[PDB]
């Protein structure tokens, strides 16, 4: 689990979306794995404006932070899970690190900010949604 909270906004896997996200809908790409909800607090995270190939992501089942190198945003096919059919996933970067389903919403970042969220993995990669195009959500 895990959410980026930047101004107004929350973005979640879409996949981990809860009623109260939906009833508050500003954006949604299933494609992407990214919903993003409205809030009334305002948040602290910022998102990174660059073209960055390194940084830092949370993984929840080891409570550590680790350093990785990681592909440009591409389309990517992802395997038949309990949340989506077998598709391409767009705007989807892979790196070398240990992942488990439940570590989806671990945020990726950079010296320039946030960079991505988790969104797939297994048998050692771990693949990230990119947030960098989303201009919007400075604003
Ligand atoms: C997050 O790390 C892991 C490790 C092992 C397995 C998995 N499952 C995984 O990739 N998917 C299930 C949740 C929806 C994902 C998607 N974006 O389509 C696909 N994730
Ligand atoms: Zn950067």
């Amino acid at each position: 689990s895990g959410a980026i909270y930047v101004g107004n906004y929350r973005v979640v896997n879409r996949h981990l979306a809860t009623h109260n996200d939906w009833a508050n809908l500003v954006w949604e790409d299933s494609s992407r794995d990214l919903l993003v909800s409205s809030t009334t607090a305002q948040g602290c995270d910022t998102i990174a404006r660059c073209d960055c190939q390194t940084g830092v992501y949370y993984c929840s089942s080891r409570r550590k932070h680790y350093p990785v190198s990681f592909s440009k945003p591409s389309l990517i096919f992802v395997e038949a899970s309990e949340y989506y059919p077998a598709r391409y996933q767009s705007h989807l970067m892979l790196a070398v690190g240990h992942s488990e389903p439940g570590d989806c919403g671990g945020i990726l970042r950079c010296q320039h900010g946030v960079v991505g969220i988790v969104s797939t993995g297994g048998n050692g990669l771990v693949g990230f949604a990119d947030v960098r195009d989303l201009l919007w959500l400075d604003e």
